[PDB]
DNA sequence: CGGACATGTC
DNA sequence: GGACATGTCCG
DNA sequence: CGGACATGTCCG
DNA sequence: CGGACATGTCCG
């Protein structure tokens, strides 16, 4: 079992916050964010957009961090991986390792860490401020199980942990959402929003 | 010595509430109003609830603890017997030897007391969500009554505390626990006695 | 080729099978459909198959069970467990964990994968019926699911019996189609009932 | 891996012997010819009888030994449950984690095996009394077959070996062993479902 | 085992 | 959006 | 002693 | 599940 990494939102000196795309519940979308239940809904392997807000910017070498845990605190103990299955089905992205849960996209910067200590998956691609006429950094992610993949997330509900750190990986600031990788994300988004009422 | 049973409204009229879930032969926790009981599965979910008149301030702490029943055990701590002490069913956060342990609360803490070894287990008194007029607590009991070398088929008490932050008495109030293979079934046993 | 034969046969010996005839309640654990030819059953639970013959084969007969995809596209390819059953802890000592197909209940077993098809087989002695029996039952499992992702996928298996002699020569063949999954009875009846025109 | 379980006579012609037994209900111990199988309640005293065609040399031993019957638990060592193991009950001579105590035998020897892990306990044999046709060892099983953390339910064999004062071998038989409270009823119950 | 419903595919 | 295929939970 | 009962387990 | 049972404990 693993020690537990701090969900706490911390905006730090930078005012360090994450923005989400507005997409529906159309049961066409392929990734949509719920925000009354801070939850993103998405595809398995398809693009989840997040955006990186900031009041200050961040010096060069900071990088930007995201893993995930079980939400569930009986199960947040549990190094999340990926299935048997898809860990062997070769979907590579030509960078990402097959154990990770967790991909950025576009990206040629990306590294994957498979800590030495905890056994925790994380990929950290380095910060870069906002495009021209931009008030934002987005970040393309991917999620290479659905959360009922047996013999991986097997149903259990996730958080990703978004770090903005120094390049010692001194922790800087950060965000956390919940996540449900499912064939139907704006039906399940519906449903859960739904239940809400209750 | 033998911790206080002693029902305690108090301040806040604190009371416990039981999810009412009938008595087929193997539900998985039951509760017995006429018993004040409830019988339950090993390691399954045990809702009980927290019913206040008012809010205790934040701070506030709720702790569980075992004892046994019968006069002549009372001064023996409940534990685990030595069999399931050693399974391998640690949630990552519970000591193996408890045996009331909660699921869902990441801050959750276990303590042994240095001075009385009893084993309880604590966490801190959060307000009913919107919608609700209870807080509930999922607790796990994590060896049947009938565990040769721990219980013994010896009853158990459940006394649930409200605590200030300090560890001083708010609320107390308590329930008998048998745990068992068939909580519906046996719930009757004694309810159809 | 290469796909073995499913071609019934009854042979010197007038060997078939028969099957319990357990009704369709929802979660059955294993029933027969003399319509469809087709066995449904749930994941490990007992599939007993029983062995008729007109007349008794020799000593060292032995009776081998092999699955192999029914759709003709999928044929030449080799039934096995998904990657997450292969790497559950769900073993009885004796089959591979990549087999679908395991006897229980008989010390005797042995598990085959070909020289050179890699097809997955099990086989056991042939037993006379016992004492005021007429058949041999044998118990089968079937490890997982028709719908297994990795696995099977959602594909029709069919169970291939055959009778053998001691060097592996064939004596009497039968096949019925397999559907591994978690309701029998419901989809027995569901499928029977899709059998007629409206 | 297991122990051989081999019959072997050996050149002393080593045989097993069995008082001839009742099923009351809680006798405390009993044999199922039919079965090769010995019921006893936990603690109790089982005598086992030696019988032998020729008599083995000066420094012969006798040593007994569980293995679990079942072919997908053999590998595993037969011992006490934690709780038994806790018990305190030694009789002053068994460590407390062994299954199989030899009573009324102070030459008595437990052996803790450093390569195999097995228990066994061993006692020098000993030819029979004048006008007596074979030598008895009284065993105590000291869990039931039902205890959780130990044999859980799982059948065991007791198998006995003769061998020389080096441990080589001279010979083995064994029987199977229901530890249990009600020996009688239970030997019944396997007995009615030999007919199934 | 199996009503209710979770969750995937056509 | 849709109907269904086909699974798990907990009594 | 056997019967009743307490109480855990499993098939189908 | 639904009983049938497995298996220890209590009483007559
Ligand atoms: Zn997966
Ligand atoms: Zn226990
Ligand atoms: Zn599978
Ligand atoms: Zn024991």
């Amino acid at each position: 079992s693993s020690s537990v990494p701090s969900q706490k939102t911390y905006q730090g000196s930078y005012g360090f916050r994450l923005g989400f795309l507005h997409s529906g519940t159309a049961k066409s979308v392929t990734c949509t964010y719920s925000p009354a239940l801070n939850k993103m809904f998405c595809q398995l392997a398809k693009t989840c957009p997040v955006q990186l807000w900031v009041d200050s910017t961040p010096p060069p070498g900071t990088r930007v961090r995201a893993m995930a845990i079980y939400k569930q605190s009986q199960h947040m103990t549990e190094v999340v991986r990926r299935c048997p299955h898809h860990e062997r089905c070769s979907d590579s992205d030509g960078l990402a390792p097959p154990q990770h849960l967790i991909r950025v996209e576009g990206n040629l910067r990306v590294e994957y860490l498979d800590d030495r200590n905890t056994f925790r998956h994380s990929v950290v691609v380095p910060y870069e401020p906002p495009e021209v006429g931009s008030d934002c950094t987005t970040i393309h992610y991917n999620y290479m199980c659905n959360s009922s993949c047996m013999g991986g997330m097997n149903r259990r509900p996730i958080l990703t942990i978004i770090t903005l750190e120094d390049s010692s990986g001194n922790l800087l600031g950060r965000n956390s959402f919940e996540v449900r990788v499912c064939a139907c994300p704006g039906r399940d988004r519906r449903t859960e929003e739904e239940n809400l009422r209750k």
